[PDB]
């Protein structure tokens, strides 16, 4: 259970070093609106892209160290910064999280349809197939699938790199008009989307081996370096054949096609690059719940946030996350390109937040060596800062849903928190013991004389007297035989047979409970209901089954303040 | 409550009469693949279609005599066809009301980006929008509102239609080489869309005055009536102004423009046309939940549809036949044009279904005249089954997913049966009286100590002796303040604190409750749990509270077969 430093690493990179299939193309699509000859400017800004990756490493190198019990980039803002920039940072992680699914399968998807041109017309809906398989192989539950990936991906890049470059080396500057400091850096921005999950070592510090905080240490810097190399690699290798973006495939695509030439080594980093971006985003689902039970301890979110040992909130999180990853696969269209934007905002807003919080700390607290990791952090934080606004400038066309959704999950946010507030407020307090009961009256909904009906009185008769059965008939006729029937059986329980002409459920129950509920009261009595809970074994008749006994529960009972209790029955 | 003859055209007529906003339009636009020229040839093929109406009403004539009770095409295929068919027409109308909300609403946005022309890249999101607004509007309740639009659409298009016949009078044949038979049964088929509502009338023949049957047929005879009246109109007019089917425009919108001039009149007239539009898609959602309880009588779908008086249903109904309509409008792109092939066939299935048993049915019993009745029925029958293949044939690219929803909902209804039919066999038989009860014992798991918790501690004092508290402890430092914070309260019950480190909630509970089962089952006790159910007045906190409960009882408490109460608490 405590994963060394190479099982971890292939466990929670799948999601950093996976942006090499799409960070240069973004690089090449920015550079690309001058023209071709402006290719070579990648070579500079890769570099500064690992320029600001290592200050981001280097501040994440802190971070882990000054909170080992995880956290991350939430706690980090929480403690050092206030609640609201807090707040802030955990929707950002929470768009980061929906959005790291939608690209990861929009790149998959593109990586597919470069390995067959054929299905061009299908990139939406086998991205969200594919969406949809790692919803349902998370519901169903979810090792080894998360591990060998990683490594087969490595290593074929590798391979990819260093034949490549054999190739270049045996053969097989120029300013250019038009090019301005303002498109050099929106090319930046748009390449600095390769720093895309170096937030996940720290979001994992418990799961490592003895010591975890250097174990998580070096695993990111390893991580870091990995993905420091891939990236250069493609960036040199794609400046080196010159790839101009296709609009009908990715430039890895290109570079291998070029390097091998569309044989079983292509197929193969093709389908590596695909299971790849398919495991990035299984790691955004795996990556929100934590999210939530940290946000959950502060009673930001729903109480059944907190009880992480049984993956209580996992099937919500997971289905919301799916869904909204659909509807901005589909509001995009499935285009990588449109998407990405989205994406580097929502994971450098929690980037800029993270290393402001961790300067201001390094500020308070002043120890030894404190002036270097101030700079760092400093630095850090500016960059991420000028790329952030860089991007909301430039591609707001692609960028307002982020500006609607930070809003409303902030105020659902302080909604929860103001709410769970007032109740713990209000029901902490004691008070004086209710008034005494003598008895309980106990009433049994009948639907017709089976098998179940015998086993829910004979519990009622047992638990205590006065047990009452109730029947509501929709037709006067077979009253009648009804009556017979229950007759037949020899229970000394009193049947009530009441009428409904418009097949209603509800009202004449409301009438009948009212006279029983005052009788009752009269003695000091507590009225109570047993209901049946009819259970299958086939999860799928859950709609078939005991659906009366829910709308009774909620429409009717739930509001006289009347005990309901719900004594299950099996089926063979 | 039982609506006169013009309430009940107008609340039933806005599906039926409602179709002649894309009717003509989809004869002009079958004919156009010719050439223009050809236009003509609307004329006798919008004529013919009107023979068919003509057979429709007739036939639809005989089913109000001969099943006064109600249920339409599905009971006619049921009694005379035998059980496939009737499921068939069932599923068949499935799709009917799916297809009609999408081709309404689709048809509705059409008419509003004709009238303003700047929403032409909207044409998804405001349809869906639409759609979301009457789910809402079905879920929240809901009579006038349904009751003057159709008055208004129908005085409008009068005066439409004699001012351009009255322009036409004022002034203000001939072969054409490429038609072929076959081309001019295809703009026949694709005109019989006109036809797409007629159902309706004989699906809710109760609610009319005195003779209900009367009535009825009556009230369908002036639905027809009025329609063929419309559409023949709108046909003229377009034949007499050419009006050729833009890409951005409905042909009423053309007709319009062309007669009155963008003014006032022409905005009224589409305003009006959106809003019968709408109101024909909430048709179709009001009468889904008619066929489930149609079907659910038989056991073909669940119990939960049988209390058609509390409105059981309508809530899954609605939100799967929204979200059903969603997907298919985003499938089509909200294309009108490639959606009507799709919804002719989900019409005209049942068409020939019901005909063809009401064939049957008068061939068996062969009353009075019933070589009439017999002739009319099967020349309706020839003829939908005709336009049905047609629709086959050529629309397959557009009609591909009904061949996929028909068997998976036939299947659906089948294993329904057969469940509904195992558990009805086994259950029925009585049996020998359980194991005597000699006493209970109650657990009550607390989180905290609470006013909820002593009330809940009173009611299980009241209810029984041997109450036992349980706690879990995720954290055994707060396990001494909980313990003297339950100390200070004077209950007389015994407090088991348990603790799990991983923070987990159904494992300790099972340690504990195998133990005490045993125990109880020693003495012959019966175990059970009283869990409270907070309750507040906001109907989105029910995601906030209580959801712990709901984790024990799925995954623990109905595996062990054991009694789980449920004490409702309110909020203020
Ligand atoms: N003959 C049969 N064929 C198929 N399934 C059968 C069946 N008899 C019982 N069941 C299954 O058992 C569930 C509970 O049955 P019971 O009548 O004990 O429990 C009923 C009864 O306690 C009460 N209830 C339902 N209809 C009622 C009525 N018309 N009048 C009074 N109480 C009613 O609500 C509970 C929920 O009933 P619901 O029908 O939702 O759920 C039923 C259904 O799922
Ligand atoms: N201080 C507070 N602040 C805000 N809301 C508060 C609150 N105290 C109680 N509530 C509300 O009351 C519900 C039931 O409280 P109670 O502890 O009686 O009912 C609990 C208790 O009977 C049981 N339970 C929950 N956590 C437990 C634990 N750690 N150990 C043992 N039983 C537990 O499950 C029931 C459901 O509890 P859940 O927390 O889902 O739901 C809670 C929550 O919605
Ligand atoms: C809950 C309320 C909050 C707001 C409501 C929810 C959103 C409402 C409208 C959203 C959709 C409107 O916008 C609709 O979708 C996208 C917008 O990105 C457009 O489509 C375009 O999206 C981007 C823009 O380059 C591209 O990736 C895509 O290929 C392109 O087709 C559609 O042509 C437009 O019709
Ligand atoms: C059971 C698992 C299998 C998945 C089942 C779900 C199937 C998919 C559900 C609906 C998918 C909708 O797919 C929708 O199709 C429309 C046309 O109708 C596509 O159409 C559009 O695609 C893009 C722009 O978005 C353009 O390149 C293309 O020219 C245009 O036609 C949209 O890209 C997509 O949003
Ligand atoms: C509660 C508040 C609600 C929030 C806002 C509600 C709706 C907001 C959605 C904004 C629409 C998205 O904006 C979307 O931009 C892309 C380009 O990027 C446009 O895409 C379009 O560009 C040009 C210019 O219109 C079109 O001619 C072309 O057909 C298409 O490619 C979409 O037509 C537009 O819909
Ligand atoms: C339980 C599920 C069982 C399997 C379900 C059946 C599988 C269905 C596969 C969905 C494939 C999506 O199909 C996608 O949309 C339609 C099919 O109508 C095709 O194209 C169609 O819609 C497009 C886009 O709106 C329109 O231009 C036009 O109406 C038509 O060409 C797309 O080119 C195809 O990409
Ligand atoms: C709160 C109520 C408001 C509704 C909120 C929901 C907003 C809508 C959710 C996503 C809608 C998706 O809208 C999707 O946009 C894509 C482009 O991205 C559209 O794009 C496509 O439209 C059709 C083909 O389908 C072509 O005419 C168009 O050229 C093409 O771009 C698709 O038609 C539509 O399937
Ligand atoms: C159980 C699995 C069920 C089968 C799974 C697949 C179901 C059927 C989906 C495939 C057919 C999709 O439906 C079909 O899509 C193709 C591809 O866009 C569209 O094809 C049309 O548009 C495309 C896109 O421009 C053109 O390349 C093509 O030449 C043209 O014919 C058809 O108009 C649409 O009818
Ligand atoms: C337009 C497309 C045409 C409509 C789509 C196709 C409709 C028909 C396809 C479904 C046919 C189902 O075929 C049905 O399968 C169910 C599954 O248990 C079984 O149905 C059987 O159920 C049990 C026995 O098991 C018998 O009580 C019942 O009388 C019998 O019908 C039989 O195998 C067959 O009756
Ligand atoms: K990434
Ligand atoms: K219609």
């Amino acid at each position: 259970q405590k994963l060394t430093k190479l099982k971890a690493l292939a466990m929670l990179s799948s999601d950093a070093l996976s942006s090499v299939a799409y960070g240069t193309e973004q690089i090449l699509i920015i550079l690309a609106t001058i023209s071709a000859a402006a290719f070579w400017y990648s070579i500079p800004i890769a570099v500064g892209v690992l320029i600001l990756l290592l200050a981001l490493i280097l501040s994440y190198r802190q971070i882990i160290y000054a909170y080992p019990q995880g956290g991350g980039a939430y706690i980090v803002s929480k403690e050092n910064l206030g609640e609201k920039p807090g707040l802030i940072a955990g929707g950002s992680l929470l768009v980061d999280y929906i959005l790291t699914v939608a690209v990861s399968i929009s790149a998959g998807t593109d990586a597919i349809t470069s390995a067959f041109p054929a299905l061009h017309d299908y990139h939406v809906p086998i991205a969200i197939f594919l969406v949809l398989v790692i919803m349902i192989l998370n519901l169903r539950g979810l090792a080894s699938i998360l591990a060998y990936p990683v490594y087969l991906f490595v290593v074929a890049l590798l391979v990819l790199i260093a034949v490549g470059l054999f190739k270049l080396m045996t053969g097989q500057g120029t300013p250019v008009a038009g090019i301005t400091l303002f498109l050099l850096l929106k090319a930046f921005s748009s390449g600095c989307s390769a720093l895309t999950g170096v937030e996940a070592i720290s979001n994992a510090i418990p799961a490592f081996k003895n010591p975890p905080a250097r174990n998580a240490a070096r695993t990111l810097a390893m991580m870091g370096i990995l993905l420091a190399i891939l990236f250069s690699g493609i960036t040199v290798l794609a400046y080196g054949y010159g790839t101009a973006p296709k609009p009908d495939e990715t430039v890895v695509s290109q570079i291998a096609s070029e390097t091998f030439g569309r044989n079983v080594f292509y197929y193969v980093i093709q389908g590596v690059t695909s299971l790849i971006l398919v495991l990035a985003a299984n790691t955004g689902f795996s990556a929100f719940p934590q999210l939530a039970f940290n946000l959950a301890r502060d009673q930001y979110m729903p109480r059944m946030f907190t009880v992480r040992g049984d993956r209580l909130g996992f099937s919500n999180g997971i289905i919301f996350l799916g869904f909204a990853s659909i509807v901005l696969i589909i509001l995009f269209g499935g285009q990588t390109e449109h998407l990405i934007p989205l994406y580097a905002v929502g994971v450098f807003i929690p980037f800029t937040l993270s290393q402001t919080g961790m300067c201001m700390k390094w500020i308070k607290q002043k120890p030894k060596g404190w002036i270097g990791k101030m700079l760092i952090n400093s630095c850090g934080a500016l960059i991420s800062f000028m790329v952030l606004s860089i991007l909301f400038v430039t591609k707001f066309n692609v960028v307002w849903p982020v500006l609607i959704f930070m809003p409303i999950v902030v105020l659902l946010f302080f909604a929860i928190k103001n709410h769970y507030t007032a109740v713990g407020e209000q029901l902490r307090i004691v008070d004086k013991e209710p008034e005494e009961i003598k008895g309980t009256v106990v009433i049994v909904p009948v639907a017709g004389v089976t098998t179940v009906v015998q086993k829910s009185i004979h519990y009622a008769k047992s638990l205590s007297d006065q047990v009452i059965a109730v029947h509501v008939s929709f037709d006067r006729e077979q009253e009648k035989k009804f009556e017979k029937r229950w007759e037949e059986l020899n229970n000394g329980v009193r049947l009530v047979t009441l009428h409904s002409s418009y097949r209603s459920l509800v009202h004449p129950f409301d009438k009948f409970l009212e006279t029983v509920e005052a009788k009752a009261k009269k003695e000091q009595f507590s009225v109570m209901v047993l209901f049946p809970q009819f259970i299958t074994k086939k999860r799928w008749h859950t709609i078939l089954h005991n659906q009366s006994a829910f709308l009774l529960r909620v429409r009717l009972f739930w509001k006289k303040d009347i005990m309901v209790a719900t004594l299950p029955y099996h089926f063979k």
